[PDB]
């Protein structure tokens, strides 16, 4: 028996933060966001929880919008220095369309929660949540070059 799944792991830590088994939309439904991000719908999880923050051990962390600040500034000059020496094709684009992303996000700052990885590394990847709506189930934000993808066709499930 055969076994597929691709994952999302952060590039620093390689921790596991998402998966194929969810789809992917633009986030907040901005068609320019896509080029540098995507977002998640997640549910509920029955003993509830939520499957995201469950399925990939995340763990939420309290940002004040000055922290955080601090933090996407060197977050994003880590990224694009990744960039620089293993993709350096998408260095500029990241520059360019991660502008406007991280405006709406500070924009809208008191609308979000941020998970870290299961390596709770506060240099990493910060992974996005917010309530759509009046839906129940958050939406999860994930800044895409600061993962890459991983392939799995195993004999066993994948763990």
């Amino acid at each position: 028996m055969e076994f597929r799944m691709k994952v999302f792991k952060d590039v620093f830590t390689n921790d596991e933060v998402c998966s194929d088994s969810y789809v992917q939309q633009d986030p907040f439904e901005v068609p320019e966001f896509r080029e540098i991000a995507f977002e998640v719908k997640s549910n509920k999880r029955i003993k509830h929880v939520i499957d995201i923050v469950d399925s990939f051990q995340l763990t939420s962390t309290a940002f004040s919008k000055k922290e955080y600040s601090a933090y996407i500034k060197n977050y994003m000059q880590k990224v694009a220095k990744y960039l620089e020496e293993k993709k350096p094709d998408r260095v500029e684009i990241f520059k360019t369309k991660a502008q406007p992303f991280i405006k709406h996000i500070l924009t809208n700052f008191d609308d979000f929660e941020f998970y870290m990885g299961e390596s709770l590394d506060m240099e990493a990847g910060i992974i996005y949540s917010y309530y759509k709506g009046e839906e129940i189930t958050p939406r999860f934000v994930y800044i895409s070059d600061g993962l890459f993808e991983e392939k799995y066709l195993e004999h066993h499930h994948h763990h």
